[PDB]
């Protein structure tokens, strides 16, 4: 392993060369404030903050305009001719936030634009000079300078040599092992593609070693059917250990072994590997040890330029039905076969290659240089596409090393929602430098919210127990290569959370009459921290908390007992920050959640569709801890049917007459209930395709502003009324007792919206296969996977899935439905 480190090292210090400290376009040292491009791109008006003016400068702008041209007609209120000021000095940034706009992007693009249009909250930016911006997370010269830390050859298409190897022994054994098992054995399997090549083998049952307890020996030589020569590159043995008790076996651990090293050399002699179980146990197989090395050499490459052959009509259709089908997934073994077949038709339709490779009758050492040919000829995959070459099924380099070629498209805002998948790629790299993690450091290096998310995710992936130490030097290399100014901001922010972690269990194993005087008393530490610090908002690094409010700093009353923080803005022109620290739950269910719901609410937008949704952020900082975003003036519906409760009993009114008390007038309540229609649609979609079955009263928030939205995700992918409509709901739709065109409107943006969630069938299971290996409890499987593309009707028209829509809708209402057509 230590010369792969080395290699590795070598490798990034080569990466580094191209981000010199010097180009600001790279290592700009300030956060960007993020944009999803949104179609048709209506006026809005913002409030500008410039230097030596008392008041800020307030005018409409085309939401459509650029930032570059917004900051000059910023210029144009103060100055009559702009030949005397340097335009491109100038930048705008959020106000309270270290966000800089992005010039040549629409102001209707930003992600803090829309975010107010959907509040109705005012626009405030600040103009100033990228010299009196915040620049202190930027690399210097140090950075840049500085180190990173963290005979004879037999080619193997000719070695005839059975794959053999001796299991010896496993080495530190516990005492708590030594009481609950007799014997332990070893199953030996042989994957590639992450599927096994052949039936599992078993080891001979064995206790510990006699006059030994902590050893446990084997000395047992496994064979296989398979010769070296018939081993793909990327082949993995994998051993997992078993106890059988005294008094089923039991698994103990897992060990992976790549059966080639990152050169290509075939493992040979005895190799150590470490499976922990808390304690580390060293297992020993001993791999053959011939006079010579084989070494893989991939096939010599096959030139061929192919396009016109036999043109046959009825199999032309059959083959167009397939290059169309949803995705891949449950696709019949003759469909493979045909398309197999039939694969160099299928070149002005990129995005079905994933088909193909699929369809692939083996990735046996021949047939390689026929798929290569194909692959080098093959035009580029749209980014999205492409990520589906990165899971378990597709192990080999070359169609990888692709994959991420074709990403490079790929923008820093788009990325930045998809990272959590991309660092479970990782786990289907067998070795430490590739392509893909090149890809991901390089793309942090230059995009520091990338960079800091990066962080968040790698720390999350560290608690793996068979990929910790793959993700420690990947950290490692990110944090190395981050500079002195990034490291030391991460730093403070892992304190802060530790700390806030500290107050949460504190409060929590504290009793009811005490908990409020152990919180005023917990938060000195914190206090403390902040006399000596200035720290980012992990949860939002461009949120900077100079000091904490104590007095507005309490619990939730709810079980884990999770506190709201109140901390000061480090920025006067800011507002206060307020966020939610709980301790217990495992929150990567509800990110992931979160994430799905944010990519349909970026998938309406780049349709023309706004369902004016609800995304707050929420960040697993350790295991079963981290924050969560607090949307200000939102309330449970439970809450609101509880307090319209007790004046009256009508059970149509308590939304209604509660969206009303907050939008009085005539005009601010229909906007109102608008918002309501809109956000329910995408709620209804949503809560349907997910599988979230599990709603109810204090699961549903309602914002003052009309916007409903979800908050705990605990049943996820249900399986076994999909959502339910009340009639509290129905009212503020119809806006009366009985139909009108509005749940008309509401039930067309529902269909509309299922619609375009079915046109990207592919990536919503792309995006869910990734997150099987992090181990959630409710998705372990392709199985889960099924549930959701059943949900999502593939191979059903528009107007048939509108149908089936529309009918759940009408299922949803329950005895109501009776009065609507
Ligand atoms: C008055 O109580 C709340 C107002 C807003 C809240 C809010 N709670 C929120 N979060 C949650 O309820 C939650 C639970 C489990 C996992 N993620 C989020 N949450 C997320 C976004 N906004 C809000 C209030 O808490 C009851």
């Amino acid at each position: 392993q230590n010369d792969e480190v080395a290699a590795f090292c070598q490798s990034i210090m080569k990466l580094k060369t191209k981000f010199p400290y010097t180009d600001h376009c790279t290592n700009p040292g300030y956060l960007l404030s993020p944009v999803t491009v949104q179609r048709n791109m209506a006026s809005v008006k913002v409030s500008i903050e410039i230097e030596g003016l008392q008041l800020p400068v307030t005018f409409t702008c085309d939401v459509s305009s650029t930032v570059e041209i917004i900051i000059m007609q910023a210029l144009c209120w103060v100055h009559d001719d702009l030949n005397q000021v340097d335009v491109g000095s100038y930048i705008l940034k959020v106000c309270g936030q270290e966000e800089v706009l992005q010039n040549n992007h629409c102001l209707g693009s930003h992600e803090h634009i829309q975010n107010c249009r959907k509040w109705d909250t005012e626009i405030k930016l600040q103009l100033l000079t990228l010299s009196a911006m915040c620049q202190n997370l930027a690399r210097t010269a140090e950075d840049d300078e500085a180190p990173v830390d963290l005979r004879n050859i037999k080619e193997a298409w000719t070695a005839t040599e059975q794959l053999q190897f001796t299991v010896y022994a496993a080495h530190g054994i516990s005492s708590n092992w030594v009481s609950n098992y007799e014997k332990y054995y070893l199953i030996c399997s042989l994957s590639h593609n992450g599927k096994d090549l052949f039936k599992p083998i078993q080891s001979k049952k064995v206790g510990t070693y006699k006059n030994a307890a902590y050893l446990i020996k084997w000395d047992e030589l496994i064979i296989f059917p398979i010769q070296i020569s018939q081993l793909p590159l990327e082949s993995v043995l994998h051993l997992t250990l078993f106890g059988v008790l005294n008094q089923g076996p039991e698994a103990l651990g897992k060990v992976s072994l790549t059966l080639f090293d990152f050169k290509r050399f075939l493992t040979c002699g005895t190799k150590l590997a470490y499976l922990w179980t808390s304690e580390r146990i060293v297992l020993q197989v001993d791999f053959p040890s011939p006079a010579f090395d084989i070494i893989y050499t991939s096939p010599q490459i096959d030139r061929n330029i192919i396009k016109l052959e036999t043109l046959e009509s009825d199999i032309k259709g059959k083959l167009l039905d397939i290059i169309h089908r949803d995705s891949s997934f449950g696709l019949s073994k003759e469909d493979k076969v045909f398309l197999w077949e039939n694969r160099y038709y299928c070149l002005k339709h990129p995005n079905c290659l994933p088909k193909i490779l699929a369809s692939a009758p083996n990735w046996k050492w021949a047939n390689l240089a026929k798929t290569y040919s194909l692959l080098h000829q093959w035009p580029p995959l749209c980014p999205l596409a492409a990520l589906e070459l990165l899971d378990a099924k597709f192990a080999d380099q070359e169609v990888r090393s692709l994959a991420v070629s074709w990403m490079e498209a790929i923008s820093d805002d788009e990325l930045a929602d998809l990272l959590p998948q991309f660092v479970q790629a990782l786990k289907y790299e067998i070795y430490l430098n590739s392509s893909l993690v090149r890809f991901l450091l390089s793309r942090a290096l230059g995009n520091i919210q990338i960079a800091h998310s990066l962080y968040w995710l790698l720390k999350d992936a560290l608690h793996d127990t068979h990929f910790g130490s793959r993700y420690e030097h990947v950290l490692g290399a990110l944090l190395s290569v981050g500079g002195k100014g990034l490291r030391e901001e991460l730093s403070k922010q892992m304190k802060l959370v530790q700390l806030l972690g500290g107050v949460a269990e504190k409060v929590r194993q504290a009793s009811g009459s005490t908990r409020q005087v152990v919180l005023q008393k917990s938060m000195e530490r914190v206090q403390s921290f902040f006399l000596r610090n200035k720290c980012r908002l992990p949860l939002k690094p461009s949120l900077v908390a100079k000091e904490l409010n104590i007095k507005s700093c309490s619990f939730f009353s709810s079980n884990a007992m999770p506190l709201k923080v109140t901390m000061v803005n480090a920025d006067p022109l800011g507002e206060e920050i307020n966020v939610m620290f709980k301790v217990g739950e495992d929150l990567r269910q509800d990110m992931l959640a979160l994430q799905m719901i944010k990519i349909m609410d970026k998938i309406w937008l780049k349709e023309g569709l706004d369902l004016r949704m609800v995304i707050f952020r929420c960040l697993s900082t350790g295991r079963d801890r981290g924050m969560v975003e607090l949307v200000p003036a939102s309330d449970t519906l439970r809450k609101i049917q509880v307090e319209y409760g007790v004046t009256g009993s009508f059970k149509d009114k308590p939304l209604a007459e509660w969206l009303r008390k907050y939008n009085p007038s005539e005009e601010e309540y229909e906007k109102a209930s608008e918002n309501f229609i809109y956000s329910c649609a995408g709620c209804c979609v949503a809560t349907y395709v997910l599988g979230i079955c599990d709603r109810h009263n204090d699961n549903i928030m309602l914002r003052s502003t009309g916007h409903m939205f979800h908050i705990d995700f605990g049943k996820f992918l249900g399986h076994a009324a999909p959502f339910v409509l009340t009639s509290d709901m129905a009212y503020v739709i119809n806006g009366g007792e009985k139909p009108t065109i509005r749940f008309q409107l509401f039930v067309d943006l529902c269909c509309q919206a299922y619609n375009l969630i079915r046109k990207q069938t592919n990536l919503f299971l792309n995006l869910l296969s990734l997150m099987i290996p992090s181990g959630l409890p409710e998705l372990t499987s392709i199985q889960d996977l099924k549930y959701v593309r059943d949900a999502l009707q593939p191979q059903t028209t528009d107007a048939e899935a509108t149908i089936f829509f529309t009918r759940l809708i009408e299922s949803s209402l329950g005895s109501i439905a009776t009065k609507f057509n």
